[PDB]
């Protein structure tokens, strides 16, 4: 195939004003285009849009490309097809095990699935509808599941979200590109193949992962939800199996650790069996929220409400006085500050949209870097310990009820730690109550963000609003702890043992989790594959 790039057309160009400025570059008539994909769509935010296309053309092409030598906006299109490390031996009786099915268990199973090896994939929390009974009823009863909630269950973290895709470091293996094409091919948007900054929405990702969860099925792969690991079997340095909430045993050689960075219980057991753990930084702040046409009117203004452009969105970063860095981290346009604790008596913020991104406010978390040895202890647990400590704390503040601390942007920065609701309402769910934050994040953290915000509406105006809302505290932005692996992608001091996803300290979002996913399935496989060699 041939790529052209950088054609650039007007923001309401017509349909197949693609294919014109195909053949006005290709200088090849409409019968000579075989089929062309949008491999990229994006635009200049100061419209034009800004194309990237991949072309079919009949006859040889190779011919075509030699007369456009000359032309650097004119390529071969790069293979990009996944390429399977391996096959299972037929040999084989262990079947490699996965604890947790979030995107990352999600494509260690997917790749172990496919290549043969009838990977078992057990998730201590539910599929993916009583799941949402679960947690929209946390939401409303007030009424917490500790193993069925936002953290936990079919499709991990990323099920409640935006299930925005971020940009990842180089990738030659094209790892990305693998899963998106999975997301796509189980029904999720084809838009997110080739759109900047691409979103799924919540309720796509719901019935994304139970196909995906057929398809490993189907390949002979085995899904057991509400199915916690409790233990694992180890002997000399060597894992051989692990040990069910219920007591009962499965025994392997090859075992995928991807339970995300709340699985606590299971960082403690870990701890308590001397696998290797070193304490990790990570950020902390509140949920911050605005009128989404607030950010509409500064981003766009009249071209604010096109069907392309979509919501507006933003993207801050703060140096403070204070040596700190406050930025704003999974911005989620017209979305909903969510209740995402998974353990009694404490209350976790974080964020989520609807594909259709239409609700009345625009948030994000505005957070700030807290280091162990700096901020807490430097023993492996410690900033879980913190963690804990935060989350205790504002589930007290809350009125012990799961609301969550709540404060105007206006008294917040000048300590009027009283005053009562403006226009911008609460999205956070069972509710808030209005409190002093000060009280919520240890003293250099508010006082950054209290230096960031106003910093902030320099970049954007109204974003230091006095009516705007600061919710609760987002304390899980990333691991506090590295279960480190090293080149093998076996636990540093466990061998059979492979430590994946955010949990481990090697991803940070759904795309990146699901790329580590691939990488340490195509390890598990090769181990497997040079283990039955003979
Ligand atoms: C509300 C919210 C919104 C988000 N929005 C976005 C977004 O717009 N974009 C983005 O890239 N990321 C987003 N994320 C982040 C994201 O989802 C994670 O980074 C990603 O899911 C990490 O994947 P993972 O598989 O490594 O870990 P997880 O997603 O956390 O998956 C871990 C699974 O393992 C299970 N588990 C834990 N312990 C055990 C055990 N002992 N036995 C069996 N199972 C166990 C857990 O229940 C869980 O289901 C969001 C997260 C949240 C909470």
């Amino acid at each position: 195939m041939i790529r052209i790039n950088e054609i650039k057309l007007p923001l309401d160009h017509e349909e197949g004003a693609l294919l014109d400025a195909i053949t006005k570059k290709l200088g090849i008539p409409a019968e000579k285009v075989i089929s062309f994909n949008v491999f990229r769509r994006g635009y200049d935010a100061r419209i034009h849009l800004i194309y990237t296309l991949d072309i079919i053309v009949e006859g040889d092409e190779t011919a075509l490309l030699a007369k456009f030598a000359n032309d650097p906006h004119v390529r071969q299109t790069p293979d990009m097809e996944y390429k399977f490390v391996a096959k299972a031996p037929e040999n084989l009786t262990e079947r490699p095990i996965v604890i947790g099915f979030g995107p990352c268990g999600l494509f260690a199973g997917l790749v172990l699935a496919q290549m043969g090896f009838n990977p078992i994939i057990v998730e201590r929390g539910k599929e993916v509808r009583e799941r949402t009974k679960d947690t929209f009823g946390f939401w409303r009863k007030r009424t917490l599941n500790p193993e069925s909630n936002v953290q936990f269950g079919e499709g991990g973290a990323g099920t409640f979200s935006d299930g925005k895709l971020y940009s990842q470091v180089k990738d030659p293996n094209f790892y990305g590109r693998k899963v998106i094409t999975e997301f796509v091919e189980a029904g999720a948007p084809e838009e997110i193949l080739y759109v900047s900054k691409p979103h799924i929405g919540t309720f796509k990702l719901v019935t994304m992962i139970e196909k995906m969860r057929a398809t490993i099925i189907e390949l002979g792969g085995e899904i057991r939800f509400s199915t916690r690991v409790d233990d694992l079997h180890m002997e000399d340095g060597q894992i051989t199996g692990v040990t069910l909430s219920n007591g009962e045993e499965i025994k392997s050689r090859h075992v995928v650790l991807a339970v995300g960075h709340s699985a606590r219980d299971t960082f403690e057991m870990l701890h308590e069996r001397g696998v290797y753990m070193e304490a990790k930084p990570f950020s902390v702040g509140f949920r911050i929220e605005h009128k989404q046409s607030m950010i509409d009117e500064a981003r766009f203004g009249p071209n604010a409400g096109h069907p392309i452009l979509g919501a507006a969105d933003y993207k801050l970063v703060h140096h403070c006085k204070n040596g700190r860095t406050v930025y704003s981290f999974c911005m989620c346009p017209g979305g909903t500050v969510v209740a995402a604790t998974s353990e009694e008596g404490r209350v976790v913020t974080n964020g989520m949209s609807q594909y259709s991104r239409a609700e009345r406010n625009a948030n994000s978390a505005i957070v700030v870097g807290i280091s162990p040895e700096v901020d807490y202890p430097g023993d492996p647990l410690a900033g879980i310990r913190f963690q804990r400590e935060l989350e205790s704390n504002a589930y007290k503040l809350g009125g012990e009820n799961y609301d969550a601390p709540a404060q105007k942007i206006g008294d917040f920065l000048k300590g009027r730690d009283p005053s009562q609701l403006g226009d911008v309402e609460p999205s956070f769910t069972p509710g808030i109550k209005l409190t002093d934050l000060s009280k919520a994040l240890p003293p250099f953290a508010v006082e950054a963000i209290r230096e960031a915000i106003p910093a902030f509406d320099r970049k954007i105006k109204g974003f230091a609003s006095e009516d705007g809302l600061l919710t609760g505290v987002e304390t899980r932005t990333s691991s506090p702890v590295c279960i480190k692996r090293g080149k093998d992608f076996q636990s540093v001091n466990l061998k059979g043992f492979y430590p994946a996803g955010e949990g481990a300290g090697y991803a940070g979002g759904i795309l990146s989790a699901g790329i580590d996913g691939i990488k340490v399935a195509e390890a598990v496989a090769r181990d497997i594959v040079a283990a039955m060699e003979n």
